[PDB]
């Protein structure tokens, strides 16, 4: 990690992809990234909402802003979106995996279809994008940024499929970080553990069932960008203070030393 | 609190029961006088296991062969097994897709197969079995690993699938508490075990102390009989000590009333 204080200029001229960027934290990240003079390529499914975002980005001072629309249910699209984004920017420094299949609050009864879709979109596609991007990311000694959640560190009811997929990201990407450590690949992996953030999709899905405070999505977004710029292993963000301090697991840090050899 | 008589006449399914810990588990069940239905892809080996379970004092022993890459087989395998045994008390999810030790190298197929077999089939099996278990106030036992709790290199796809199990099955465990479904869920976090397949995979690259699979198998069954939420089993007691996660227990307890 960059033993250093975050500077907005760290992101100037940086060639950055942001997925699920048509709303919520994805949008806000893209805007922040634009104000810092980044080249931004964004994706999502709705081209309409995507274009609007691209408008707002160019004004803000984005060195370049582009969009590509498609669904990450389709892995062939996943792959091509990254090569195409590479084109539009002339390389890739930071890859921001953020999109998720749309979810709500339910007791799991029989939806094996929602479980697979969550696994494919929330997780597998992240792996596809990662493979697509790794080449460019090695040359630029860039960064992968992976947005996760409290539900991907601890267990909560009514978010089973979602939690499995976030847990799966932890498992896969943490495991990959260590491989890059051994094989000396200089590409940072940052896992971001977000508590409730006030996106319009979250507050819609939380209404009635859950009473808890939502942290701003604007600071949430900056915080994720900083964690990746500074190449941290993990980032925690949550309105509370209780929360953010327990997330770190030193005993885990301890056992991961058994391999060291 | 545990005593072998707990599993006498209990109806039990063991998956991946043709080799390693799965075979050992079926054998313990047989001694204990359980009704057992076992599975794997190979009928030849399942046959050998079934006759052995009988010699060991099994109240009943039968195999059903098929691949858990097929969610239709998985889902019918449970219907068929349950109807055979007249019900079901315990479901022991244990099988995995063939895995070896290598650096992730763009092999997305392996990552997906691992999610399919290691994680998703466990869910289909569970859905299929839930009505019978609700009826018997039975139990689901999920066999996981250290890589399902912590990050290691050379096991990326595998860890992903096992982490998946923890996040999914712990989440549903909370759900049953609250919807008063009396079906226990046990996650078993096992370090290295001396199964032929583990031993062939983990060498001669490195090697730590392998605990014995007969012990492991039994601790898994015990964990399940006693309805515990997690079971840890490793060669080193220092390792077992470090597996537990109190911060998590608190974050889940805190946000327990958070609310409804
Ligand atoms: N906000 C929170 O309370 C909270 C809490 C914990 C974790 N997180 C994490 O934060 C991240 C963003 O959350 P959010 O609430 O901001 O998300 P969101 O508002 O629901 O939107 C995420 C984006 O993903 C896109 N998307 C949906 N399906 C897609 C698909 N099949 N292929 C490609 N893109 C797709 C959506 O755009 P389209 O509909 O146009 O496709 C959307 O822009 C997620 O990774 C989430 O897990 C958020
Ligand atoms: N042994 C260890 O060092 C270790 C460490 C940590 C965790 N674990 C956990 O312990 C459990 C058992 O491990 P193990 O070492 O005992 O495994 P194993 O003996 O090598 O084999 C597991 C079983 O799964 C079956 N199987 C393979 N592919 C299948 C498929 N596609 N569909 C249905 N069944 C299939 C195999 O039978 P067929 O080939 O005939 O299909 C076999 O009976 C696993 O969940 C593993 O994650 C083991
Ligand atoms: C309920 C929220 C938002 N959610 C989310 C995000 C984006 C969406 F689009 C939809 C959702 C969801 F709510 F429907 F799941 C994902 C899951 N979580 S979370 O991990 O941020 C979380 C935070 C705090 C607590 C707590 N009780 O302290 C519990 C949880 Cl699960
Ligand atoms: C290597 C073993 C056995 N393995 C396994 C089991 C059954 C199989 F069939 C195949 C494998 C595998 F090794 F090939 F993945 C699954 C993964 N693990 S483990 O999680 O028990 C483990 C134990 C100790 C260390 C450590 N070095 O401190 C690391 C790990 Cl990942």
């Amino acid at each position: 990690p960059l033993n250093e204080e975050f500077r907005p200029e760290m992101l100037q001229g940086k060639k950055v992809i942001v997925t699920g960027a048509s709303k919520g934290i994805g949008r806000e990240m893209a805007y922040h990234l634009a104000k810092m003079g980044a080249h931004v390529v964004v994706t999502a499914r709705s081209k309409e909402t995507l274009q609007k975002v691209v408008s707002h980005c160019l004004e803000l001072g984005a060195a370049s802003a582009h969009y590509i629309a498609g669904t990450m249910e389709d892995m062939t699209f996943a792959e091509q979106f990254v090569a195409q984004a590479g084109k539009l920017m002339g390389g890739l420094d930071m890859l921001i995996l953020n999109h998720i299949t749309n979810t709500s609050l339910n007791l799991f009864h029989d939806d094996i279809h929602h479980v697979r879709k969550s696994m494919e979109v929330n997780f597998l596609s992240y792996v596809v994008l990662t493979v697509a991007a790794l080449p460019m990311l090695k040359q630029s000694n860039g960064s992968i940024v992976v947005v996760s959640s409290l539900a991907g560190k601890v267990a909560y009811p009514m978010v089973a499929a979602y939690s499995a997929s976030k847990f799966a990201l932890d498992g896969f990407f943490s495991s990959i970080r260590k491989e890059y450590s051994v094989s000396r690949v200089n590409v940072s992996i940052t896992l971001c553990v977000l508590g409730l953030i006030d996106t319009e999709t979250a507050m819609k899905a939380v209404s009635g069932i859950v009473h808890m405070q939502a942290a701003p999505k604007e600071e949430c977004a900056l915080e994720i960008i900083k964690g990746g710029a500074l190449r941290q292993e993990e980032v925690y963000y949550d309105s509370s203070l209780w929360t953010t301090l327990l997330i770190r697991n030193p005993s885990r840090k301890i056992l991961e030393f058994l391999y060291s050899t």
